């Protein structure tokens, strides 16, 4: 059915966050590819503000995903996550387009548009146009997945990885992306950006789910 798409912001002080790692890196492990309906576990901190911690799941259906919640792995992750986290956010995303790329210098990009009400539709289409092409077109992009805030259809969540730098400055400079920026004009009524340091990522090979 609807793939699951979540996203936790975990504040976690800079001095507890190798515990964290150590976990977050077993829970991935014993996840992909032991988990036939895990499609995506990474979690990566925030450049700016390094207590701030987000981490990425994506599985094929709410079954799969309750499969992980009861692996050994994902306890333990819970676990400690609970036991150093001084704040907790969940954000329940619909999947709107989810593309990966199967697999150090990864740039990883947590970006939130608030979309007008009248415009869902428009927007949509044109930012699938521009995914789906850069995924197809340009070699760095790693993964492209976007939803909708569960709580509000008009929160877009994006989650951007790039093979590095390089990667970042072409996908701005496409044709592909020329348009999307056009054609979504006066849709967007703010975007906010929070550029990751990736810690953990494993994906289930090329994912392409539109």
């Amino acid at each position: 059915e609807t793939p699951i798409f979540k996203i936790k912001k975990l504040t976690i002080a800079e001095n507890d966050r190798s515990e964290y790692i150590r976990y977050a890196e077993k829970n991935m492990h014993d996840s992909i590819p032991a988990e036939e309906g895990t499609l995506l576990i990474g979690s990566g901190h925030d450049d700016a503000h390094g207590e701030d911690n987000y981490e990425i799941e994506v599985f094929r259906n709410k079954g799969a995903e309750d499969l992980h919640i009861a692996g050994s792995h994902a306890d333990d992750f819970v676990e400690t996550v609970n036991k150093i986290a001084t704040k907790q956010k969940v954000i329940d995303l619909h999947p709107e387009v989810i593309t990966t790329k199967a697999q150090d210098n990864f740039v990883m990009r947590l970006i939130k548009v608030e979309v007008k009400d009248a415009d869902a539709e428009k927007f949509s289409h044109a930012v699938k146009k521009e995914m789906t092409t850069s995924m197809a077109s340009e070699p760095g992009m790693e993964i492209m997945m976007s939803g909708t805030n569960i709580d509000n259809p008009n929160e877009w969540y994006f989650i951007e990885v790039y093979a590095n730098d390089e990667a970042y400055d072409i996908h701005v400079k496409t044709p592909h992306y020329k348009e999307y920026i056009e054609e979504t004009d006066g849709m967007v009524k703010s975007r906010d950006v929070k550029t990751l340091v990736r810690d953990t990522l494993a994906t289930q090979g090329a994912i392409v789910l539109d």
